[PDB]
DNA sequence: GATCGACG
DNA sequence: CGATCGACG
């Protein structure tokens, strides 16, 4: 995720 | 899938 | 980070 | 055609 907590995705 | 019955996957 | 989201 | 398809931070 993110970041944080990539994206998602990437 | 294949081709034929791509892949998977592409 | 959370049973992760977006190319024949 | 296919099949709850399968492989970039």
């Amino acid at each position: 995720t993110x970041p944080g907590v990539t994206x998602p995705g990437v």
